[PDB]
């Protein structure tokens, strides 16, 4: 069986509801336990940050209508930082699931072969992303705090003016 992720999310303090992410261990096994431990902080601390392995107090810091939501910058809150479980980045595992669809669960990066910590949720079928960014889970449930995340007021950096925040998350 796919594991299955959440995440509790709070706008400006107040609670959005529960996102539920499955897992695609088969297809992409090593960036799965990333994320997995990610979500229940399991692996202590990054080699690198220094700081918790944890998605826990998170923000979703980058957000493109239409486009995605990202996240899981726990170091820098930002997008410059972050780290995976195996200490700084892995490799690009596989291109084989398409970003055809939104509500797709990916990884974030800086180029080929720097996957970290930060992930974006797609808000419409991406497809020019096939081949830079590997697609490893996607949305059971909370597709609608998805949107309410999506819909959010950007900086200039297109970080939203309110705090989107992962209050909790673990493993289901
Ligand atoms: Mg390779
Ligand atoms: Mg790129």
């Amino acid at each position: 069986q796919r594991p299955r992720c959440f995440f509790d999310i709070a706008i400006n303090n107040q609670p959005a509801g529960r996102v539920v992410f499955e897992l695609f261990s088969d297809v992409c096994p090593k960036t799965c336990e990333n994320f997995r431990c990610l979500c229940t902080g399991e692996k202590g601390t990054g080699k690198s940050t220094q700081k918790p392995l944890h998605y826990k107090s998170c923000l979703f810091h980058r957000v493109v209508k239409d486009f995605m939501v990202q996240g899981g910058d726990f170091s820098e809150g930002n997008g410059r930082g972050g780290e995976s479980i195996y200490g700084g980045f892995f490799e690009d595992e596989s291109f084989a699931v398409k970003h055809n669809k939104e509500f797709l669960l990916s990884m974030a990066n800086r180029g080929k072969d720097t996957n970290g910590s930060q992930f974006f949720i797609t808000t419409k079928p991406t497809p020019h992303l096939d081949g830079h960014h590997v697609v490893f889970g996607q949305v059971i449930s909370g597709q609608e705090v998805v949107r309410e995340i999506e819909n959010q007021k950007t900086d200039a950096a297109s970080k939203p003016f309110a705090e989107v925040r992962i209050l909790s998350c673990g493993e289901l």
